[PDB]
């Protein structure tokens, strides 16, 4: 022990119609991602997956949380519950319902999300925070 138990390893958006991949390797510099941004077309379905392990033990009350601010405005709060997880060698994958990017022109540009992977004894096992950009085309 510093032998973790949880290490939350990557955020994927998951879109059908995207033209690439948007990952985020969380095991990596966080501090880089508020220089990065991923595009989203306006009005897209996607959903948000987190990559994470469990090394040693059943956490439970699992809950990803997401805080969502335009030019440091908080906007949005949405918390999604993710359960209860045991220990394994391969690596859990958590994925959102469906979200759908905003529409129109006032509603486009670079959003800010703060990312928190936490528990029902609010651990913070890993806290992130990266930029969702809405635009009218790929």
């Amino acid at each position: 022990a510093m032998v973790p138990n949880v290490v939350v390893t990557g955020l994927t958006l998951v879109c059908s119609s995207a033209p690439g991949p948007l990952e985020l390797d969380l095991t990596g510099d966080l501090e880089s991602f508020k220089k990065q941004s991923f595009v989203l077309k306006e009005g897209v379905e996607y959903r948000i997956k987190i990559s994470f392990r469990v090394n040693r033990e059943i956490v439970s009350g699992m809950k990803y949380i997401q805080h969502t601010y335009r030019y440091g405005v908080y906007i949005d709060y949405t918390d999604y519950m993710v359960g209860s997880y045991g220990p394994r060698a391969e690596e859990y994958e958590f994925l959102t319902p469906v979200e759908e990017a905003p529409k129109g022109m006032l509603a486009r540009g670079s959003y800010s999300i703060k990312s928190r992977f936490t528990d029902d004894d609010k651990t913070d096992h890993l806290s992130w925070e990266w930029n969702l950009t809405i635009k009218k085309d790929w």
